[PDB]
C-alpha cells in the first residue's frame, strides 16, 4: 500500500533560450527493498522540432556515466512531431533502501542550435535546487509510478 | 505545457480502525479557464471486502451535496476482489480559475462495522490539515491529471 519512490529535478538552465537542456533527476528510495534500475524508465517532456538530439550522462552516483546510462528521444505520437520525451534507462544500478540514485545530464541539438524551453511540459524554473517535480514522469516495467503525463 | 490543477487531501479519521473512510478533497483550478467539473472524476484507493458500501457528501463549495456529487466503489480488477477505489464525479460545476472545489464526505460500510485503513493506497496520516496528497488520483475526461495509481 506504499509508494516506494519520489523524484527531484533540478534545471541549471532556467534561460528560455539555451543550447543545453538539463534534464537532472535524483530517484529517492522510500521503501525497504533495493530498486532494480534496470526496470526503471524516466521520462523528460519536451516540445521541439529538431530531429538530431545527443545526450550526455555528467554524473551518475551508481555506475559508469557513458557505459551505464542511455537515453533516446522518443515522439508521443505520429503527429505532431514536436511532442516529445527523452527517455533515461539503465543497464545496471539498484538503489538501496533510504538512499537515491543521482543522475545528472543533459541534451543538446546536435547543430548546437538553442531550444525554447517555454512550451516544454518537463521545464521546472524558480527554484534553487533538487525539488520534487512531478512534470517529469517514472515507471517501473512500464508502470507509472511517479508524475504527471503531459495533457 | 501546464498542469492546471492540483489535489489537496485531509483524513479527518486517522485511526487504522475506523467506521468511516474520509475522502475529503480540494482541488484546485492552477490555470487561466473554468474546469468543468462534468469531466473529473477522483479516485480515493483502499483494500476491503465488504460489498455494500455507502457513500455520504458533507460539503459541495460548487453546489448540492446531495444532488451534484456522486459516488460509486469500483474493483481495479476481477480479482482481487479486495482492491477497489471509490469514485467520486459530478453532475454540475465549474471551478473558476484561481479558486478551488471543496468536496468532503464519506463512505461507510452498510453494516456499519470498521474499516482496516491501514493496507489503504490512498490513506494520508500524520497532517493536521489539507495537504498536496499524491496517492489520490483525478482525471479529466479519462485522461490521468494528477497522482499515482496503486503498484
Ligand atoms: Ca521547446
Ligand atoms: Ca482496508
Ligand atoms: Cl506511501
Ligand atoms: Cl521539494
Ligand atoms: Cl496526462
Ligand atoms: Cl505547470
Ligand atoms: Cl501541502
Ligand atoms: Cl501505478
Amino acid at each position: 500500500s506504499h509508494m516506494i519512490l519520489k523524484l527531484k529535478h533540478y534545471n541549471e538552465q532556467q534561460s528560455l533560450y539555451s543550447k543545453a537542456i538539463r534534464w537532472d533527476f535524483v530517484i529517492e528510495n522510500t521503501g525497504n527493498s533495493y530498486i532494480d534500475l534496470r526496470n526503471v524508465k524516466v521520462r523528460y517532456y519536451f516540445k521541439d522540432d529538431y530531429k538530431n538530439i545527443n545526450f550526455a550522462v555528467y554524473f551518475y552516483s551508481l555506475g559508469d556515466e557513458k557505459n551505464d546510462v542511455k537515453g533516446k528521444v522518443y515522439n508521443i505520437r505520429q503527429s505532431d512531431s514536436s511532442h516529445k520525451y527523452l527517455e533515461v534507462t539503465f543497464e545496471k544500478g539498484s538503489i538501496p533502501p533510504g538512499d537515491a540514485a543521482w543522475v545528472f545530464g543533459a541534451i543538446t541539438r546536435d547543430d548546437w542550435t538553442e531550444f525554447n524551453q517555454e512550451d516544454d511540459w518537463s521545464f521546472l524554473q524558480g527554484n534553487s535546487t533538487f525539488s520534487y517535480w512531478d512534470k517529469m514522469t517514472v515507471y517501473i516495467s512500464d508502470k507509472l509510478v511517479w508524475g504527471i503525463e503531459p495533457y
